[PDB]
């Protein structure tokens, strides 16, 4: 039984926006969960958040995690923009309300409920889970179910 709790995500779409999926691994108490689902209407990016968002919001009390993922996007996010967007308010220098802000606050509402540690990985250099979320995450992409409710060409 695993003392941490594991967790590896993928994001995947195919246009800019296109359909799009995603692929979460979470071992939590003695089992492995899996999460992917594929929206019509999306973007990369967005679906690379929603991966993390899905896995953590599984989680009922607050634990200790490692979340691996080779996505930039989160990794800049978390790396360099988070801190300074809740100071800022959520917002541009231009005042304007940040890119994909549903997500990132959404996210940030379930990182506060845990202790995370972040394992960035290279993308031709992961795990297997990693691998396998990719291959969820493609899967998905190719046969969307849900909508993407926050996406927007606009804000």
């Amino acid at each position: 039984m695993l003392k941490q709790v594991e967790i590896f995500t993928d994001g995947s779409c195919l246009g800019n926006p296109g359909p799009g999926g995603y692929g979460a691994i979470l071992r939590y108490r003695g089992r492995e969960k899996t999460f992917s689902a594929g929206y019509t209407r999306t973007t990369n990016n967005r679906m690379e958040l929603m991966a993390a968002i899905v896995a953590l919001e599984a989680l009922k009390e607050h634990c200790e995690v490692i979340l691996s993922t080779d996505s930039q996007y989160v990794r800049q996010g978390i790396t360099q923009w988070i801190h300074n967007w809740k100071k800022r308010g959520w917002k541009t220098a231009d005042k304007k309300p940040v890119k994909n802000v549903d997500l990132w606050q959404r996210l940030d509402a379930a990182l506060g409920q845990h202790q995370i540690k972040w394992e960035w990985v290279k993308g031709h250099a992961g795990h297997p889970e990693n691998e396998r979320c990719d291959e969820l995450a493609r899967a998905a992409a190719m046969n969307p179910t849900l909508e993407d409710t926050g996406y927007q060409v606009e804000v």
